[PDB]
């Protein structure tokens, strides 16, 4: 990509938009879309797994998605400093033998001057529930606007 | 009663040093002296297990020194905000199998206004090493000052 704002130093406004552009990005599970908002030279741990350039991210991403079935994702602000944002997330979705999990993350993002991710790391445990535990309700995609956020849920 | 500095707001050097005494904690695998640094109804998610309170707090390290043999840590400042405190780490150990471990982890913290943490977000996730491979080689506990961090030491991978 060029340029993907909102663009660093982020306020708490902006590094909140920041997130939720990228929650509304997993949430469309598409390899593809997703890893454009990640810099060509991206580096990424996520859990015991390592990217180096956006094309490693991608393939990734195709692997994860062919995984993780029906996946919705919740991401939501930590905290942040100058160019770097700590997030929070949860998500929920079903493996290739039917049963559910929810997943809680914590990643820390830092992008360069044109908006896109240099680094990301990500760490992430899964959690085996049943089926009617699943608290994520909405249709695959973007989370609605006034579908509670992660702090709403009752997750703690 | 109790109060433990740095207290927040954190600047960028009190978050270093609150996240330089919390590993050096850490490093102690002293169930006790750690769980002192969470308020009494401490509220945590470790992976995929929750405390509700200290003792639980305790509990759960209690497990985890029994579990995780000659375990070594270094903790990092991601960033910082107010009250709130996002940090990097990674801990190095075996199991009573003989396998080496290093575990990366990212833990979000909130404290109170004496300088306990109320909240504790942890995820961590595991990568099998062969004890060639291991970086952390200080005596048991405190790291040495001298040590390079997190920072220093780059990427951590095969």
């Amino acid at each position: 990509a060029q340029v993907r704002p909102p663009l660093p130093p982020f306020t708490r406004e902006s590094a909140i938009e920041k997130i939720r552009l990228a929650e509304d990005g997993w949430n469309s599970r598409d390899p593809e879309r997703v890893s454009l908002a990640y810099t060509l030279d991206t580096q990424w741990r996520n859990r015991a797994e390592f990217a180096h350039n956006r094309e490693e991210a991608k393939a990734f991403l195709t692997r994860k998605w062919a995984k993780e079935l029906d996946y919705r994702l919740i991401k939501e602000l930590w905290a942040f400093t100058d160019n770097r944002i700590a997030v929070r997330y949860a998500y929920e979705w079903h493996d290739d033998s039917g049963n559910w999990f929810r997943s809680y993350g914590n990643e820390n993002w830092e992008f360069d001057e044109q908006g896109l991710m240099a680094r990301r790391f990500a760490c992430i445990n899964d959690m085996p529930i049943k089926a009617q535990e699943r608290k994520f309700h909405w249709p695959l995609g973007r989370r609605p606007d006034d579908h509670p956020g992660l702090s709403e849920l009752g997750l703690e």
